[PDB]
């Protein structure tokens, strides 16, 4: 009704992909029909090349190393990913689903959202969460 995630999968990796077993780096779901539910995933960084595609969306959720935090030592975060060729109706959709699955966070530090392969760089979401300092604010929003 309205709007159906299965969360239920990705949260088997969101904390799962922080233990020593299934390594799966990092999971993403698409929306199949009227409902959010894995459709990729990743053992390694290099996955996600095989796996981006402008012409898809999905959420992206992997561990990176932090080299200063001990806790845990490692960052969690989540990455978004919107097509530049997906249809109108699922756009929508996402909007409204990815801030279900979104409130379902309960194990990383922050997210963030992309829109090109070539943001989807270590070094660009490693320096992304050494910020960690909104300060948007004199930006009047956007």
């Amino acid at each position: 009704m309205a709007t159906k995630i299965d969360k239920e999968a990705c949260r088997a990796a969101y904390n799962l992909v922080r233990d020593d077993g299934s390594a799966v780096i990092w999971v993403t779901f698409r929306y199949d029909g009227a409902t959010i539910v894995p459709g990729d995933q990743g053992a390694d960084y290099q996955h996600f090349i095989q796996q981006c595609t402008d012409d898809v969306r999905l959420f992206a959720f992997v561990r990176f190393t932090t080299g200063d935090a001990m806790s845990k030592r490692s960052k969690f975060a989540l990455i978004t990913w919107i097509g530049e060729d997906v249809s109108g109706l699922q756009r929508a959709k996402t909007g409204t689903d990815k801030t279900l699955v979104k409130e379902v966070v309960q194990n990383f530090a922050k997210e963030f959202v992309i829109s090109d392969r070539k943001e989807l760089e270590e070094d660009f979401i490693r320096s992304e969460l050494k910020k960690a300092g909104g300060a948007n604010y004199d930006a009047q929003s956007e």
